[PDB]
């Protein structure tokens, strides 16, 4: 049936799919090898962002961090052009989520603090939610890099489909913090050839991307129908059987949330 289709696409691009659609009152849950472990890549930077606002205050947003520029490691579209001013835990939340930056997920990591850089702290976080599966060991841009079956920095479609339905649908963050964390995700600047490519136009789309090597591309999203019915999609993809080199496919993602419309209309 639907497995086929999925089935199909990972033959087409020379892949592995993961896809997981929580059941709604009305429709029954997807799932394409939904419990196998992909790799977070970027996608922890939007569950991170929960974990620094549910920790402290709104008036901690305002707190300045300065760094210098041997602590820029990975893609950084906004912490490059700061160095010498800094930038305000606020911005670093901004920067993290809109724009995937590297060393602002960094710098938010040490700002939870603890052992590792702050990784040990953000997979306690996730156990508060009632994520067991799920794992961060290293921080940017070493996470990206785990070869295939290595279980560090990994998760799998299932659990961090429900991580993000508390986030966006549920009472993990109070109203106000809410609020702020779904206004990022929904002025999104990196997730526009995704799931939000796959589904019609006037559907509500906010997401939160991820891309490492071995081919790995992932998106995360909450979809609005034009109703307004929510869902939660989660897409996860990797391409191991080229290597460390793979390229990844941002069409894959396209095509299967396509498919997933396709059912949810
Ligand atoms: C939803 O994203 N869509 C985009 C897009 O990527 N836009 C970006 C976005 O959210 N932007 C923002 C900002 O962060 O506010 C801005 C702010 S840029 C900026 N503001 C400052 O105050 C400053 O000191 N420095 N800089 C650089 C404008 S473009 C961009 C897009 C590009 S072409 C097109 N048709 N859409």
């Amino acid at each position: 049936d639907l497995a086929d289709r999925f089935a199909e696409l990972e033959r087409r691009y020379d892949a592995r799919l993961g896809v997981y659609v929580p059941a709604t009152g009305t429709t029954a849950a997807i799932e394409y090898r939904a419990d196998e472990r992909f790799a977070f890549c970027s996608t922890f930077k939007a569950p991170l962002v929960a974990a620094v606002l549910h920790q402290n205050p709104l008036t901690h947003l305002d707190k300045l961090i300065t760094y210098t520029s041997d602590d820029i490691r990975s893609i950084s579209p906004v912490a490059q052009q700061h160095v010498q001013t800094g930038m305000t835990i606020g911005q670093l939340c901004d920067a993290a989520i809109r724009y995937s930056d590297g060393t602002a997920a960094n710098l938010l990591l040490a700002d939870l603090g603890g052992p590792g850089g702050g990784t040990a702290a953000f997979t306690g976080y996730l156990r508060s939610l009632g994520d067991t599966v799920s794992r961060l060991d290293a921080e940017e841009p070493e996470l990206n890099r785990d070869p295939p079956g290595d279980e560090r920095d990994t998760t799998t479609p299932h659990a961090i489909a429900l991580v993000l339905q508390q986030l966006v649908l549920g009472n993990a963050l109070p109203p106000d913090k809410r609020a702020l964390l779904t206004d990022w995700m929904a002025r999104n600047t990196t997730g526009a050839k995704r799931i939000r490519a796959g589904f019609p136009a006037d559907w509500k789309v906010i997401d939160k991307t991820g891309t490492g090597d071995y081919g790995r591309a992932n998106d995360i999203a909450v979809v609005w129908s034009p109703t307004g019915v929510p869902y939660v999609v989660a897409v996860m993809s990797d391409r191991a059987g080229g290597g460390y080199d793979a390229e990844p496919r941002e069409a894959l993602l396209a095509e299967a949330a396509t498919c997933v419309a396709g059912v949810l209309a």
